[PDB]
């Protein structure tokens, strides 16, 4: 057995598919997205016996800003790693994840995190990969909160509009409020959000895809949401293999800081939805949510779906 | 608003994926096998609006024998509650729950459990309705651990047969195996899983659906198979609507205590699995595992797919 590099993405997803695809469906087309759009010192490393490979892990440093943050190079990341089923036990995941941190390291990390990277796969450690976090555990990471994909199928219920207070308009975004936006995310989202934007208007999101609200003329919050005709497939549409005709997703969404707590992000979710409500979209995903929101959009019937585990291990 | 009872099995089926479907997706023939069998006292409160179903409780108190454990009548159980999305907050759970435990402690409950109950559709608190939790709380339920259904593509993967030591056979259940089968569940799993067998065979189980492991002549271990064949709806099959065609599931399994850990169980796995495969099944699912079992299964490719939180009510 050698470890070496790959870009060999075919076997990689079929690599994955054949271990995780039932959970997590993987198509070449989101993995070379995510993969090759990523801004970060990044890496693949195969492990191979002779010309087959047989697991896999890939890796980040954090050299490149987000938004109005600058790179933290102490952080690295562990963006995916899977053993293939009938090699695991062997030290395989041992070896390659070895050969990922020795590197980091030697390159200033010191504080390694599982997923949460850029252009992510995954929030954490998926709860479908629990027994995993006591490999995790073995080497040194410390298993901390989760975070929950939520599931809904927004054709099955009807909702009542909240009560309108006046000045606040909710809309689809057109080209020409692209100036106002950045403004508004510069204020109060201006960290990896506002580089998501900048991003993903490079990677093929269109405006149709975001909804803003506006007091007067200000942009005072955002919502990004998504069908089957988004170009650009982000986190609440990643796993759509698993989500049928007429999939969609939402997130992420905010409110400047000064108009929270008056009723407000939940009248954007709520036009949010009925925009994709009448793109005719029937299960959706809102991505990465923290257990104190959960209920923000339960009162629109959606329900955690999938957890995942915050994990950081600090270098010695 | 009322609360009486309702036995209306569309309407409440109907209310349960409005609520629900999309991650237990319910059909009327699951429904009323399990609630119809049921051989606990047991009941279902509604709540109405006029003739409008708002919500339901299906609630029952261990009044029967499981094999050769006696009922406790201590024992009762919440098997699901749930209250229509447009209609909560409003205190119509609180008002079924409490009309539901003001009569089993009449009838002298001092335990409540969240699921796990015979005929059962969880076997605690989904996580899905991790939510839920905090109204238990409020409540007076203590929340424990958790239980996993697995799931695992088994048209994916090839496994190994492990080794033979000599004796042991494993081998599909014909007729005449019925009184070695039922003397071994006596003396090794002679609670539910006995109960079980009587009941499952009375309702449409069929000794395909069995594989037995035998030394010589003895039946030591068993599994229940399920595939898109089985006429009684098992747990491992309860959400066949997410599994597409080919369907299938496993459990339980066991092994007489004497023979465990020297790989019958695995072996026995192996070929239930293998069973399986060449009865074309792709997703299946292993129902109510706990953690420390996991590996078991994980070494054939299964990974966690749903959890349940157990959770009990000690009445003052
Ligand atoms: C950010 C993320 O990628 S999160 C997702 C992580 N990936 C997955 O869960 C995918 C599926 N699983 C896998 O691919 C593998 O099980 C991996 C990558 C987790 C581990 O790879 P392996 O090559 O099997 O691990 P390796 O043999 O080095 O194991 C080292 C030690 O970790 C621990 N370990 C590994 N797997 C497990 C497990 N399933 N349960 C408990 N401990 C474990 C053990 O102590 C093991 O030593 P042992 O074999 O002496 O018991
Ligand atoms: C064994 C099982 O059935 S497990 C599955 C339980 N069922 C579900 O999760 C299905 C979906 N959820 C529901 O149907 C509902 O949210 C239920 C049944 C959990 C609660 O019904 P409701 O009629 O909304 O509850 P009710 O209005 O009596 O709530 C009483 C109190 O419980 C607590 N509570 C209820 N829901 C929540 C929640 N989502 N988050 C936090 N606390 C809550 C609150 O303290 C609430 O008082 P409040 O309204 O003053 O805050
Ligand atoms: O990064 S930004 O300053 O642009 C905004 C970050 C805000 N959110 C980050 C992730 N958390 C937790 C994930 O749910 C919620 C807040
Ligand atoms: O009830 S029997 O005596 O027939 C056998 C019970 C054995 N299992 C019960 C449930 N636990 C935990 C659920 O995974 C495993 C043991
Ligand atoms: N829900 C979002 C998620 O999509 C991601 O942008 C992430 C960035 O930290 O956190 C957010 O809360
Ligand atoms: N996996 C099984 C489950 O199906 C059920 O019979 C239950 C009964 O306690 O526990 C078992 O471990």
């Amino acid at each position: 057995m050698e470890i070496k590099e790959t870009y060999d993405f075919s076997s990689i997803v079929d690599l994955w598919n054949k271990n995780i695809g039932t959970v997590y469906p993987m198509n070449l087309e989101l993995f070379k997205q995510n993969y090759i759009n990523d801004r970060q010192r990044k890496k693949i490393m195969g492990a191979f016996n002779g010309e087959i490979l047989i697991g896999f892990v890939i890796y980040k440093q954090w050299t490149y800003k987000s938004g109005s943050l600058k790179p933290n190079h102490k952080i690295g990341y562990i963006n995916s790693i899977i053993v293939d089923i009938n090699f695991r036990h062997q030290g395989i995941g041992t070896k390659l994840l070895d050969a990922a941190e020795e590197e980091l390291i030697n390159s200033g990390v010191k504080i390694l995190r599982c997923g949460s990277d850029t252009y992510h796969f995954f929030p954490g450690i998926p709860l479908e990969c629990l027994p995993s976090e006591e490999f995790f555990l073995v080497r040194g990471y410390k298993m901390q909160d989760y975070f929950y994909d939520l599931i809904g199928d927004v054709s099955k219920v009807d909702f009542k509009k909240p009560s309108i207070k006046d000045g606040f308009k909710v809309n689809v975004m057109k080209p020409e409020d692209r100036k106002g936006l950045f403004e508004f995310l510069e204020k109060s989202f201006s960290g990896r959000w506002l580089e998501e934007f900048i991003e993903f208007f490079q990677v093929g999101m269109k405006e149709r895809d975001i909804v803003l609200i506006k007091y007067k003329t200000s942009v005072i919050g955002f919502s990004h949401i998504y069908d089957n005709k988004s170009s650009f497939i982000g986190p609440p549409i990643y796993w759509k293999a698993l989500l049928g005709h007429n999939y969609g997703g939402l997130g992420p969404i905010g409110i400047d800081k000064t108009y929270r707590k008056q009723g407000l992000g939940r009248l954007l979710l709520y036009e949010s939805l009925q925009i994709l409500k009448k793109r005719e979209v029937k299960k959706m995903v809102i991505d990465w949510t923290e257990k104190d929101i959960i209920n923000f959009y339960g009162r629109f019937n959606f329900m955690p779906w999938k957890a995942y585990r915050k994990a950081t291990k600090e270098v010695k």
